């Protein structure tokens, strides 16, 4: 009915055990996008382009539903205790509702704007549950759900790309209908739900080593094993030799070893004080990127790899690491006070440094002539024995990811960190009817171009059931622990100011228990 | 089945990431004019944009124009190839990882040795002409696969520094790494079905 | 168990029996104390029966910069967990179920990867052979054969050899070695937070190539002593080096390169360039065998409890 | 539904034996406050002040309900019979009732105001029945319901301190948000209604 709502308003969380439930609740306005068309888009629509950025796609007019990131469903407290006391969590459960649907007609006189209810005018609305729609979510995306739950948000507008060569499509490429699928349609007093169960995945590290692969051995008894020592007896010619010593606790550098570190994509370098950089223009030239039909992608955020080594905080590789804005940061051009660059420091102990060689290998046969010679491995692909952690999350992050149909993957982590799922959480459209004007009192063929200008507005809430993990260290001293700093500041962190805007001050990473190897 | 879509165009076309990219290291022309500045990824500059997903492994072929006139004028068929060696034996790389055949609109061009080819009815078995055999090619895999006659990509080699400038390195083999997708070679009507697979310790795919 | 007393005097020593003293026993059955096990260490049972050993004590390591520990460093002490105490008279025993794991391959292999063929009938497929007609200018062609069994080496083949690092050669005929230190510079290895270790044993790779016996790799072999070997600088007869020769036939020899690369696009001017492959990772459609167990050697060793690995 | 009425008007008062029970109706306006926003407030934002004036906190964008004095409550014929003829009382029992909610929309063009219904539209109202929110009742403030029943009122706004330090706050200080709460959502149509039990109290002595 009219006068009757459709739903409350459902957000908190409890945590229940070995279970957390998320809920959260947030108020949405949607407006009619591209005058209810379609249209064909590229860069030759755009203006333009070198070929790396070329494309081709379509514009739709639907919007669309994301959550796909953290602060969608933890407070900042709620993040602090899970980050705190858990070693892992995972999603399991979900359920979407849709209600309190109001839709306004705007209309606009010379010098005047009303806005009225239209109680007859309907919204559509349908999830993609077969994954037949190209699938933008995962490529962490601006439009979801604000961290604040008292912001109203506006609906992202639904596009997609297709196969493009330049500017121009081949016979390759698909266009999709979105009309051409089922979908409910919703007056004010209908409301719209759904279920979904998350696939099974691994648990999410929320945990940091506290030991180093290169340490695992006892400090205190030799091995069993034996290694090259000296070569030459001494000064002068012809004093070859072969000499073998034990390997134990003075040199643990030669040790024989069951596991090696995981993989390695080499970034450049690049310094905070900029006084130490190289007085050039390297952003693009000297990026590590990878090629693809004749186009560049950079290497962003590449794999997992620690950003710095010991004591070298300043130093970040160069598109190796998210970089989130503060609040009120623009889009062009900004300082680096303006943005917040994560490090993933924590996987030291098993990953590879970002910006440094794997390691080296022989090049050459020494003979009695040429000399040993060594390279250096900037790239080093998989290898039997290889351990490696993922990179981490952040409460400003993304959860999940579509893992890309195709015959083969491995190790189908999403590389911004994450979740990777072959049945990820579906798409969630939805449009405004298209209510026409008054069409003329002669028949015409042609399609009708004069509508009536309409909005709506609704809530929608999400809830997440998510499985954690719990810690039981037998470690004596105490831990590290995210917590808030007690000096006075004119701001209260994760809260508003005096004009009312919420901000996030720091990312938030989930590595501060501590594990064994 | 071929894919509608390309690894590198999966975001929608018409939203912002909420990810920044450094974008200039320098103010301008002159000495002393470092800086850093960062710009949100979005449609203008795709190239850019952080992704969860890269392509598969490679390894690189020579590129053969089946115009000759556009060959160098030398004797590189074994000499050029890509080969593995085991005990000392040298084998030709045949046909190889799964790599797309051309970028394109290079039709014209093909992989040393990373392709099937068929001979026609009633050809020969020594040193037959081009038109007697029948060269496939998977241009079908170039959206997920990188193409078999050029380099992966590009890597850091040093530390730029106030001084050293930033320096790359070409990636000429790229093994398998975590969040890499890719497709298998295509089957044909007159090609095989099965295959043993080796009674080893290990293998992967 | 037997718990006895030892006192000092000023010239004589006395042990006696203490009947009322204990010993405390406990397994880590958890996983929750730094695993030194799988380590290659010494101290465990000795080979033969009648030998009486001493146990060996017990430390472990944890995050360091320099000498120096940082905050995420953890302390254990093994007083923090229930164990059982014992008199004389009173014993101690546990069970356990290993995981499902593979067999080992106590197996080599009778054929090599490439020559896999029927060595009677030719393939269905074709291979460049020539590029030019002949001696001259302007002779580009393209002329094709088949592949078959006079010339093997460039049949198709669905599957390649694994993954390589590359290993220093060294001669056990020391006068064929080059006239230099180069057990560390010539060594190779991986970087880890700044720090260098040895690729020690590294992949699982041949050993050497045919008929070249007296070649082992810096690092890329197990090496055990002999009875009554000493531990600083001995010579080569006081050790055993092993050499995992059998698995040449699926695995690259460790002192070579894995292969070869093009590196340029040759054209009409550039020739066709190629390069040396030294570290090659994993690829779709390898195959290798992993390191051969030996009766002196380690049976197990504890995984890392890590969000990935691989074999 | 739109067109019925969602509850009755009930205020008067019955005395049996040893218990009377008092209900009282009145008429509510609510405004939108702080224009949907939370804002931070001090005596900075005041102006400033003395040591002993300075103070830290946040204004919601809520209202809220008090009945927190006894002329919400009784008459003063009603209070005359209870103070002349007993020596005790203490209250047991609350029930509370929201109805016949109306949402209106204002319109101001460049010289006249107009006002109209929006049947679609919702007013949000829960209870802190978990004591989680700052209690800013019991510090005598305005903004109860009226003592003549006649009278139209206006639902005060909701805010509240934290621990400052002059005009700042330090990192204890606790920012509390509204909307982390459930809370029912009424059109024109619902209605809204909680009981309560009073804590065992020693009787007044009058």
């Amino acid at each position: 009915g009219v006068g009757s709502s459709s739903g409350n308003w459902h957000c908190d969380s409890q945590w229940l055990g070995d279970r957390v439930i998320t809920t959260s609740t947030r108020t949405w306005a949607l407006p009619t996008y591209n005058n209810h068309l379609y249209k064909q888009i590229s860069n030759s629509t755009s203006g333009g382009s070198s070929n790396d950025n070329a494309y081709f796609g379509y514009s739709t007019p639907w919007g669309y539903f994301d959550f796909n990131r953290f602060h969608c469903h933890f407070s900042p407290r709620d993040w602090q205790r899970l980050i705190n006391n858990n070693w892992g969590f995972r999603p399991k459960r979900l359920n979407f509702k849709l209600f309190n649907i109001q839709v306004k007609e705007v209309t606009d006189n010379n010098g005047v704007k009303t806005i009225a209810n239209n109680l007859t005018s309907t919204v559509q609305v349908f999830t993609d549950s077969d994954y037949q729609l190209p699938y933008v979510l995962g490529s962490a995306h601006e439009g979801c759900l604000p961290p604040f739950p008292a912001d109203v948000f506006m609906i992202p507008q639904y596009g997609y790309l297709t196969l493009n060569d330049g500017s121009q499509a081949v016979g390759r490429s698909s266009f999709y209908c979105l009309e051409y699928f089922p979908s409910q349609m919703l007056r004010t007093g209908n409301n719209f739900q759904f279920s979904y169960e998350f696939e099974n995945v691994p648990f999410h590290s929320s945990y940091a080593h506290s030991q180093s692969l290169d340490r695992l051995m006892n400090p205190l008894i030799d091995q069993y094993l034996y290694y090259l020592s000296k070569t030459i007896n001494g000064s002068g010619q012809n004093q070859q030799t072969l000499k073998f010593s034990v390997a134990g606790p003075s040199n643990m550098a030669v040790q024989g070893r069951n596991y090696i570190p995981g993989p390695s994509y080499r970034q450049q370098r690049v310094s905070t004080t900029v006084t130490q950089n190289n007085n050039s223009e390297f952003a693009w030239p000297g990026a590590s990127s990878w090629a693809l039909n004749g186009r560049n992608s950079l290497m962003n955020p590449g794999p997992a790899m620690a950003s710095h080594k010991e004591g070298e905080d300043r130093f970040f590789p160069l598109s190796g690491s998210l970089i989130f804005g503060k609040q009120g940061t623009g889009r062009d051009n900004v300082d680096a006070d303006k943005v917040m660059i994560t490090n993933e420091e924590e996987i030291k102990t098993t990953n590879p440094v970002a910006t440094e060689s794997y390691g080296q290998v022989a090049t050459n046969h020494q003979s009695a002539k040429a000399q040993a010679q060594t390279g250096w491995v900037q790239n080093q692909g998989i290898l039997p024995g290889m351990v490696w952690q993922d990179r981490d999350v952040y409460l400003q992050g993304p959860i999940w990811a579509k893992i890309p149909h195709t015959d083969g993957n491995f190790h189908p982590s999403p590389l911004m960190g994450g979740f990777g799922m072959k049945h990820p959480p579906p798409q969630i459209l939805i449009k405004n009817t298209p209510v026409p004007a008054d069409p003329p009192t002669a028949f015409n063929k042609d399609k009708l171009n004069s509508f009536i200008t309409q909005y709506s507005t609704g809530q929608v809430s999400v809830e997440i059931e998510w499985e954690l993990q719990k810690e039981n260290s037998k470690r004596w001293n105490p831990e590290i622990q995210y917590t808030s700093n007690y000096y006075k500041s004119n701001n209260v962190e994760f809260a508003v100011n005096t004009e009312g805007v919420y901000s996030e001050p720091r990312p938030i990473g989930t590595r501060y228990l501590t594990r064994n190897l």
